[PDB]
């Protein structure tokens, strides 16, 4: 459980993401793909992009990042009361994309990295701790929904 003050820090930095959702989503994917190339495999639509500049020039990848971050933002804004938003996400990611929980850890790391790279003055230790707790809650709750659908994270 997050305190009200922790949620406020999460949403404070999230408003900064919302000033440029597409750019943040591009940076998060590029970091994710570089740190963990097997995650680029899971994105079988983008597996073929060879360089950072090709990745940045992909309109489809940019649009996909906005779709992803929009769903995450909608979840974060519910401050843990996110069953209705999380359930369809768990359904698609368990039964179609087949994204293990470890890959959600990988993208959580990339989110933290990009947020600290772009917003260090609004993303110090306490804000990082709050965002880490909110992403941990997200991963814990989606893992439980994964199991309800069969097959483990
Ligand atoms: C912050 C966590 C994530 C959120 C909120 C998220 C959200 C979404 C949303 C909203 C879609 C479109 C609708 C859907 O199919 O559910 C989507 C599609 C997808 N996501 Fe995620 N996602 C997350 C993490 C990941 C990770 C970690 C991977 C893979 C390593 C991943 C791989 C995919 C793929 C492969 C698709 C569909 C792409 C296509 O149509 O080609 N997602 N995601
Ligand atoms: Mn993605």
């Amino acid at each position: 459980v997050l305190s009200e003050g922790e949620w406020q820090l999460v949403l404070h930095v999230w408003a900064k993401v919302e000033a440029d959702v597409a750019g943040h989503g591009q940076d998060i994917h590029i970091r994710l793909f570089k740190s963990h190339p097997e995650t680029l495999e899971k994105h079988d639509r983008f597996k073929h992009l060879k360089t950072e500049a090709e990745m940045k020039a992909s309109e489809d990848l940019k649009k996909h990042g906005v779709t992803e971050l929009t769903a995450l933002g909608a979840i974060l804004k519910k401050k843990g009361h996110h069953e209705a938003e999380l359930k369809p996400l768990a359904q698609s990611h368990a039964t179609k994309h087949k994204i293990p929980i470890k890959y959600l850890e990988f993208i959580s790391e990339a989110i933290i990295h990009v947020l600290h790279s772009r917003h260090p003055g609004d993303f110090g230790a306490d804000a990082q701790g709050a965002m880490n707790k909110a992403l941990e809650l997200f991963r814990k709750d989606i893992a439980a929904k994964y199991k309800e659908l069969g097959y483990q994270g």
